[PDB]
Parts: structure tokens; C-alpha cells; sequence
């Protein structure tokens, strides 16, 4: 038998007799008295000890209360109700130390094994609460560990584990994204409402996808969490210099090719001095296409006499793809509809959107028009 | 706190809180880098939510009419975007009706002397058939000027925007 004194700011359900100290459950011993100096909360808990442990009892060696845990957010009662309110320890590789103070719950402890741990990137948590689970196609294969806030006040780290098994599953490539919340899916002419399960919605969630190239990442490794998995697709990014961002969206207006949606508008910025910018995201199928003298043109949608077609007036602003031929680029400036065939690598540029049908007048003031090349 | 509902035209959404929040309420604060660090029972300022709590510039304008104009939802235009949102509308003595707004702070530098702030209206246009246009409503329109900063604005209808205009040539619908 040993003798330590802990520091407690509060000791509920505990009593000298049988608070019998755990560590991962095994009885370490068991408190010998409860009692308090000068009436100020400093309460003294003369703890026996089993001399095999005495060895590592350091100055490091942390303790707290366990206590059941019925609140709106707590069910870690499974062994006190049990078993009682027992005590916890974590051994340290301290010096050594008898006066000890009690933390306010039970800390976070690493298993020894080999896992993986992990470093996220996040400028908010979301609906991530410790517990929240890691997926891969669905199927769970870690779990957070922790979370905590950088030096710098303009974002959050978050660190998770990953078992044994699946190690290999995560790359430098590897994408993560959250998981959590629920909402509406509604479309035009017909809508559905599904995007989560029950599980990841009570407490959240990450989804994870690994490239099959990629090489595995490692130690602590950091990775940047996207806050959708729309948002953690794959495509490439375009610089766009806007006219004027009237009917667009920063992520819903989209890239038309062929009568097929290939991008997505990502982001729709002011510049200082008027000017807007914007940047997009295509898919790699696609980006062969994208060459010197390929326009981009914001097309409109029109009142057509013939197929009065509902979604297109819905959608609004569209823009198009038309392909060119020559060196890669990823700048563009956007042309309007109605200048898309002023802005063409062969046009008969002469000197308001009236026909010519073999043109089409440019602008008023003099008259400028053109005409197109095949009928050059 | 709480929960509602966010529709959207031609589409929408419903998030915004977790269910924690929901259960029990909850607050959430945001903290300027530059700033010093509060200490000792000090006070501070609650707002209603997020949207309310956007640090923005207040500008105090004075209107004609605010037929179609809503306290919250009427925004400010440029270029083509939004960048400010009428906060406050109220009726003064006297029948004249004065506003205030908020605006970010990247354009704050265009409000000047000479800077007029004009009421558009969403118009039937003949080619481009804009339905969010018309949904929307009226909308405010920023077309910047030069000269001092100023914060005190006087709308003028969009019929009238030539008429008050730096340079223009007026004649004696």
C-alpha cells in the first residue's frame, strides 16, 4: 500500500471505502480518504496504490473522475452505473511526484499499436463531434480522435485515426470530405431528398477516396478537408475574366458542351476597379479541348417559338464550350452571346443585333457587322 | 438557434444548424485578428444571426417610396453582383421614408461625392426572358463616382437616373 494526494475541484459519488482506481480497468488500488484544506475547494484524496504501479507513478501520471453521463450529449456510463464511480489513471514518464491534481474529465489516449494518424485542415468543424466516423465507400474505417485550433485564429486541425487494416488506403492524393447534416434536393419538374445516413447525421461524418496511383501517406500527414463532395471533385481549374456576373451563380451555374453539363463555376469574385473574376472547374475528359483560340460565350436563354422549353428559362445564364485548336491555356475572357462570332479566329469584320441569314450587325453608334467565314 | 426552412427559386436547400443547437440553442463568435482581447465582465452586442453580425458599412439613404423594397432581402447591385443589403427601412414623420444598408467593405472606397445610387426595376425584357429577375423584384443598382467619401445618399428613380447625373445636357414622358 502507497499514499498519494489528488487535488479534486469536486468530488460527487465518491466514497473512502471502495472507489476503487482503474487503469483500463484494472484496480490500481483503492482511495483511502476524501478531505479538504482551508474551505477552499482543494479537495484531498489520499489514494492507496499497489507498489507494482509505484514504479511509474511519475509526475506526468494524470487522473480524473469518471461519472455516468445521461446528459443530451453523453451515454459513458456503460461501467459506472455498474461498477460505481471509479477513478482513472494515465501513467507518466515524469520524475516523480505525491501531490497530484485531478483533470476535469478523461483525457484522449493514443493506443500504442500501429494505426495511422492523420492531420485535417478546416476552417470550421461542421457537425464533427468526437465519435464521428470515417468512411471509405460507406464502410467505417476510423473515427476522429481529436480537434483543436491552430496558432493562427483562421482555421481548425483536426486529428484522426485510421486502423491497422486499412493503412494502405490513404494516399498523398487521397481526398477527404465531410459527411453531416441533412437537406433538401429539390429540382425542376420532380424532386428527391436523399443524401445521408442516420449515423452520420446524428454525428457526423467523413468520406474518403484514394487514387489508385497515388503513394501512401504517412506520419501525421496533413490533407485539406472539402466541405462537399461536389466540392472535392477532381477537374481542372479555369481563370475567367467576367463582363458582369448578373444571372451567375458561384456554384450552380454551369459548362455546356454538345448539350451536356462538363464544369461548374466555382467561384464569382469582385476585382477592385470593377472588374469580375471568376474560376471553374471542368472535367479532365474535356480538357483536351481547351486550346488557343477556344471562346468561351455566356449564352442566354431564349424564347424559342418552336420548343418552348421550360428548364431553360428555370436555369437562366448558361455558358457553352466550343473548341479551338492550338497550345494549352487556362485563361480565358468570357465573350457575350451576342459577340460570340465577333470574337472567332476567322470573321469579315466590317464598318443593333440585326440579320444580315449571312451575318449579323455588331454594334451602332457608324455601323460595324460581320460576317462569317464560310460565307467569307 | 432553431431551425427553417431556406427555399431558393428553381431549386433549393435546408441547412443550418446541428442538432445540439437545435435542442438546446446555441451561440457562435467570430474574433478580428488585429483586435485587443476582452477581459472583466465585459459587455457585448448580441446579434439575431449571422447574416445581422456581417461587418458592413452602414449608409443612411433617403427614398421615395418603398413599394416593393423589404428590410432584408432588397439587395444593392454591381456589376452584375450583390455586394450590400438594405437593412433598415422606416417611415419618418412627414411621409418621408428613410432607409439604411449595409455594404461590404470592398467597395466601400467607390462611395464618393457624385456617387448616386439609383432604384431599378426588374424589366420585361424581349430577348432574354429573365424569370429571377422578375421574381426578385425591384433591386438597387451602384454606379460609382469621384470626389470625397460621403454616407448620406439620396436614391433617385431609375426613370430619373440621366437627370442626376454630373454632366447632362437639360432641356425645357
Amino acid at each position: 500500500g502507497n499514499t498519494v494526494t489528488i487535488d479534486f475541484m469536486s468530488a460527487d459519488g465518491i466514497v473512502p471505502g471502495r472507489t476503487p482506481v482503474r487503469y483500463q480497468g484494472v484496480e490500481v488500488g483503492t482511495v483511502q480518504d476524501i478531505s479538504l484544506s482551508d474551505d477552499l475547494r482543494k479537495i484531498e484524496v489520499k489514494v492507496s496504490i499497489k507498489s507494482d504501479m509505484k514504479d511509474a507513478l511519475r509526475e506526468e501520471t494524470q487522473f480524473w473522475l469518471v461519472t455516468p453521463k445521461a446528459s443530451l450529449a453523453g451515454v459513458s456510463g456503460l461501467d459506472a452505473l455498474v461498477g460505481g464511480n471509479y477513478i482513472g489513471m494515465m501513467p507518466g514518464k515524469g520524475k516523480e511526484q505525491d501531490h497530484f491534481v485531478a483533470l476535469d474529465t478523461q483525457p484522449k489516449y493514443r493506443l500504442d499499436n500501429g494505426d495511422l494518424m492523420i492531420h485535417l485542415q478546416a476552417p470550421d468543424l461542421g457537425s464533427l463531434n468526437s465519435g464521428s466516423l470515417v468512411y471509405f465507400r460507406k464502410i467505417p474505417v476510423g473515427k476522429v480522435y481529436d480537434y483543436a485550433i491552430n496558432p493562427n485564429k483562421q482555421g481548425v486541425v483536426i486529428d484522426v485515426l485510421i486502423e491497422r487494416r486499412f493503412t494502405d488506403l490513404v494516399k498523398k492524393g487521397s481526398r477527404f470530405w465531410n459527411v453531416s447534416g441533412v437537406d433538401a434536393n429539390v429540382s425542376i419538374s420532380g424532386a428527391k431528398v436523399k443524401l445521408e445516413s442516420l449515423a452520420a447525421l446524428v454525428n457526423g461524418a467523413i468520406a474518403f477516396d484514394s487514387p489508385e496511383e497515388s503513394k501512401p501517406a504517412e506520419a501525421e500527414d496533413t490533407f485539406g478537408l472539402y466541405e462537399d463532395l461536389a466540392h472535392s471533385q477532381r477537374g481542372v481549374i479555369i481563370k475567367l475574366e467576367l463582363p458582369s456576373g448578373a444571372g451567375l451563380t458561384a456554384d450552380s451555374t454551369p459548362l455546356m458542351y454538345q448539350g451536356l453539363e462538363v464544369g461548374q463555376l466555382t467561384k464569382l469574385d469582385l476585382n477592385p476597379g470593377g472588374k469580375v473574376t471568376g474560376e471553374m472547374t471542368v472535367d479532365p475528359s474535356v480538357v483536351t479541348l481547351l486550346r488557343e483560340n477556344t471562346r468561351i460565350e455566356l449564352r442566354n436563354p431564349k424564347l424559342s417559338l418552336s420548343d418552348a422549353n421550360l428548364s431553360a428559362l428555370l436555369t437562366g445564364k448558361t455558358f457553352e464550350l466550343v473548341p479551338g485548336d492550338g497550345e494549352p491555356r487556362k485563361e480565358f475572357v468570357v465573350v457575350p452571346g451576342e459577340k460570340a462570332l465577333l470574337h472567332e479566329p476567322d470573321v469579315l469584320t466590317l464598318t443593333a443585333g440585326q440579320p444580315l441569314q449571312v451575318g449579323q450587325v455588331i454594334d451602332r453608334k457608324t455601323f460595324t457587322v460581320a460576317i462569317e467565314p464560310q460565307h467569307r
